[PDB]
């Protein structure tokens, strides 16, 4: 019932509303929502989305930023961020494809390592993938 | 401007000039085997295009880069299109250590963020980098978890 794909411009209003359940999403433009959406191509970003295909409903998302370091000889590093399943499709292994695949081609990019932040509750699901725990991360809100 | 000791340092963006001894400092963080002008260009120019702005301490005189942090400013489709800071790569000179150069270079990419809208700015920080971090208002949250290859 489902197809994973790269985020496209008619996903972005469906999109917008699964990521809701993140944080507050407040409504942009078509405009808004393209240029947005230009700044993070821009900037090395790829989202991947389940959509399920009868109602073009966005059901899952994950985006991976790469980008060059000038240290190890010039190799990438991966990071995901803003995994986020619909409330019902959770506990269906979507949250898993996602990452995998975000995973797979951080692969083929030949970056070194993939790295991303998680909860208390995301751990065991993350080192099942095998990512293991190492620094903390850090906020600050401005 | 926020006072920082040191007569001799310049608190500025990174140059083309710089990049040979700007890697030569990353050293001190990781392996940085050396690569041709031409590759640390175009390295600094794909950095620069995707919204990254490296802040660097310049011992004027010697031109040597001595402290160097990144930041990322991260858009998002979230709360209205504000955006996430992220810093990376924080590391200063041993010969400048304890002169407080990380911090005025961790506060000057915080207010970078907050000129750019971010709402917040996270970065990922070890057991003993922790205090630190602590002293510039950071708090621990999430753990970061990394995949080798």
């Amino acid at each position: 019932d489902l197809e994973l794909r790269v985020l496209e411009e008619s996903d972005l209003s469906s999109h917008l509303e699964l990521l809701g359940h993140l944080t507050e999403a407040p409504p942009l433009s078509g405009v808004e929502l393209a240029n947005i959406a230009d700044m993070r191509r821009r900037a090395g970003i790829v989202t991947k989305v389940f959509c399920h295909q009868p109602t073009g409903r966005i059901v899952g998302s994950a985006s991976l930023m790469i980008q060059p370091k000038f240290t190890r000889g010039g190799r990438a590093v991966g990071h995901i961020e803003d995994v986020v399943v619909d409330p019902s499709y959770r506990g269906a292994g979507l949250g898993k494809a996602l990452i995998m695949d975000l995973c797979e081609i951080s692969r083929s990019k030949g970056c070194y390592k993939v790295i991303l932040d998680s909860s208390e509750k995301s751990l065991p699901f993350y080192e099942k993938l095998g990512f293991r725990a190492h620094e903390r991360q850090m906020r600050l809100d401005l």
